[PDB]
């Protein structure tokens, strides 16, 4: 049939450029967990597809002033893509406007610090003001803190909401770079999958501290009314039960540069 | 509105009889994680309901001979209930015949042994014949071994399917009893949630060994075409993000240090 448009995002090790990607066309320019997942799903449900990187580089939330959805979620809602295959977190606010498959990977919000930083936990962050901390803007992590009725997270939100200059970044890379270049005066709140990948690679100057703040999952997303909803959901469960999801995780998170 | 029939199963600490249960009527006879979850869901989607314990006491599988679904799955498929709220595992074969909400709890298949048993892993079980081992009948754990293409689990399946006496069990309670009564000559394959709960309570003679064999979840189930599907799904995610599922898990699994 038609070539299905798959929206995704540049985020290591989910979607990355190959070395010498310039020598490849279309999908063959990319590699990573979600590139592999797309291939596996497409094989199961029998579709041709084209990876399209989300133009605004965002995951998906409502613009504060217009309320229009941005990022990958927006691409699905407004007709520009037919499937999102990415580290896109399954949340209520998103499930109300798009459909998610059952989860293909588990994660939680976690704390990234530069090695040496005097911080062991969220409580440690919330106590003080010397070390600044923040999250991605326009995503599930920022929403977690704004929503929370837990004392420590409420305190963290009240700080982050009003901090100057902004503690919110547009990409995870931006947050991680800030951690590395701030000499221990910045901690970044990001999902455990990313945190753990990054701490096992050069320059080996960051680490995850404490446990995860919550527990949830990533899912493959389709626009409401899509004929791909059920096929995609069953495909994810098939891959789960055949051990393929586990195999791909071990492949892309394999450790020992550090 | 109507009183919705909720199918569930007696399984501690998801669904248990209250002390002096004969002194209570209807829903008030029960307590547990899934009883609380049922109340929270009904409240968020605005329904009245009646808890009805699954008559055959099974989770649910498609009978090989008759091709008829049993357990809670069957109750939904054949119109005997409208929602299943229980530690029912989300699987491909079940998803083909009923709908599941996003997961409310994570788990994996695990190994239960009697303390002292010389077993530390699935591989240990497989390369050995002295100690027997099996699973529940009529659920996801048995199907896992039946379907596995992994060497170690295939070997385990070939043994179990022909073992004598039969190693398959009716309820987790009976599996746990067989582990306790077999003085170390039986190991029981059950999900981590049950394994961990049982390990921390008297008589404190069992334990989980090794990591989980897989990673999956439980979901709330509804029959295909149900008008309750979406409200149920949104309620589970709302409860999750509100910290309520966390609160319930820590309440019902709280370790009072009996061991
Ligand atoms: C990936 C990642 O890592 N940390 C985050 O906040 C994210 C984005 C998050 N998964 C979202 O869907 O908004
Ligand atoms: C609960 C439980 O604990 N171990 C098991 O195998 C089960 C049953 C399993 N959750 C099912 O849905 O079949």
């Amino acid at each position: 049939g038609r070539t299905v448009v798959v929206t995704t995002i540049m985020e290591s090790p989910y979607v990355m450029y190959k070395k010498n990607h310039e020598m490849f066309e279309g999908n063959d320019k990319y590699e990573g967990y979600c590139v592999d997942l797309a291939s596996e799903i497409a094989k199961h449900i029998g579709i041709k597809y084209k990876i399209a990187i989300v133009p605004d580089g965002k995951y998906g939330a409502r613009d504060a002033d217009t309320k229009i959805w941005n990022g990958m979620v927006g691409e699905l809602v407004y007709g520009k893509a037919e499937i999102a295959i990415a580290p896109l977190t399954i949340t209520l606010v998103r499930e109300e406007v798009i459909d998610f498959s059952k989860p293909f990977m588990s994660l939680g919000i976690s704390i990234m610090i530069k090695k040496g930083t005097p911080i062991e936990s969220a409580e440690d962050l919330a106590k003080q003001t010397e070390i600044a901390y923040g999250t991605l803007d326009s995503g599930s992590t920022k929403e977690f803190f704004r929503r929370s009725k837990i004392a420590v997270y409420e305190k963290m939100w009240t700080y982050m909401r009003s901090a100057e200059p902004s503690v919110f970044t547009r990409t995870t890379a931006e947050g991680v770079a800030r951690v590395r270049k701030s000499k221990g005066k910045f901690a970044f709140l990001l999902e455990s999958t990313m945190n753990e990948y990054i701490e096992q690679r050069k320059p080996c100057d960051t680490m995850k501290v404490g446990g995860n703040l919550d527990s949830k999952g990533y899912g493959v997303a389709t626009p409401k009314g899509s004929s791909l909803r059920t096929p995609v959901n069953l495909a994810v469960l098939k891959l789960s039960e055949a051990g393929v999801l586990d195999k791909l995780k071990n492949k892309w998170w394999y450790d020992g540069e550090c």
